[PDB]
DNA sequence: TTCCTAAATCAGAGATAACC
DNA sequence: AAGGTTATCTCTGATTTAGG
């Protein structure tokens, strides 16, 4: 187990938020108390495996992504170029093509 | 000093489940 | 096998404690 905010994984008392997760004392008392996350000394970690053996991107050649998604045609395509499709139904330009990832909140 | 926020601890409501 | 009692667990909310 391990507190949603702010990636603990032990406390005096865990709690819950009202969605499935768990939060650490601290962090479910300031979120009750202040109805916002509570702030952290430093960012949650996070990004996780971003390549996959035998895997690029068929649209883009990348072969690092925060989501493996597919084409229609079944090929596995990184998450930019998945999400651009779906919303503009043409493939993403490669002049779109950047040098890293980004991280959020 | 007293005020205030943060967060550990305490009380007990409601969930889980041992055992008859 | 199923159902009732209620020990015990796991939370939510109240209170206490500690610092700034
Ligand atoms: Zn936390
Ligand atoms: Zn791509």
């Amino acid at each position: 187990r391990e507190c949603v905010n702010c990636g603990a994984t032990s406390t005096p008392l865990w709690r819950r938020d009202g969605t499935g997760h768990y939060l650490c004392n601290a962090c479910g008392l300031y979120h009750k108390m202040n109805g916002q996350n509570r702030p952290l000394i430093k960012p949650k970690r996070r990004l996780s495996a971003a390549r996959r053996a035998g895997t690029s991107c068929a649209n883009c050649q990348t072969t690092t992504t925060t989501l493996w998604r597919r084409n229609a045609n079944g090929d596995p395509v990184c998450n930019a170029c998945g999400l651009y499709y779906k919303l503009h139904n043409i493939n993403r330009p490669l002049t779109m093509k950047k040098e890293g990832i980004q991280t959020r909140n």
